[PDB]
């Protein structure tokens, strides 16, 4: 069957692991344990297609920034995550995109921009600001909450639908 190699990237603490774990394991991780690099694999049906999601959950802490080159090489699509209550994490997105662009030698890499923690009201990134960033990259913007499950499946399935357009 078709395997989709997804890679989740973004600054530390934005909810990359919580999003991935909610998708794959259907619970919310409340505590914060920083990730080095973890892999999840699950068979799912997306738009009638039985397929395998292979998801790489990467480190946001800059201590592990040297590992980015490797994982950006193997990935077929990238979930670029920031948190809507973390302006710096939104600003950081360009550096993740620019590296993906450089490593893939393409500005048509399948990606989705994800604004996580949308259950929180301490919003400093307005939806329209993120819509505009995603538009500049030619990709969709989706808001999610790993806590409530809002948008979680949608974000990952949307990334699969972007890979299929490549
Ligand atoms: N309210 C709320 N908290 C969230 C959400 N997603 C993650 N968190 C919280 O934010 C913290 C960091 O989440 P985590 O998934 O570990 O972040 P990360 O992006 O994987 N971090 P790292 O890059 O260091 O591995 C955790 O306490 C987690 O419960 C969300 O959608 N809503
Ligand atoms: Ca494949
Ligand atoms: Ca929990
Ligand atoms: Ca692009
Ligand atoms: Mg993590
Ligand atoms: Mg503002």
């Amino acid at each position: 069957m078709t395997e989709y190699k997804l890679v989740v990237v973004g600054a530390g603490g934005v909810g990359k692991s919580a999003l991935t774990i909610q998708l794959i394991q259907n619970h919310f991780v409340d505590e914060y344990d920083p990730t080095i690099e973890d892999s999840y694999r699950k068979q799912v049906v997306i738009d009638g297609e039985t397929c395998l999601l292979d998801i790489l959950d990467t480190a946001g802490l800059e201590e592990y920034s040297a590992m980015r080159d490797q994982y950006m090489r193997t990935g077929e699509g990238f979930l670029c995550v920031f948190a809507i209550n973390n302006t710096k994490s939104f600003e950081d997105i360009h550096q993740y995109r620019e590296q993906i662009k450089r490593v893939k030698d393409s500005d048509d890499v399948p990606m989705v921009l994800v604004g996580n923690k949308c259950d929180l009201a301490a919003r400093t990134v307005e939806s329209r600001q993120a819509q505009d960033l995603a538009r500049s990259y030619g990709i969709p913007y989706i808001e999610t909450s790993a806590k409530t499950r809002q948008g979680v499946e949608d974000a990952f399935y949307t990334l699969v639908r972007e890979i299929r357009q490549h």
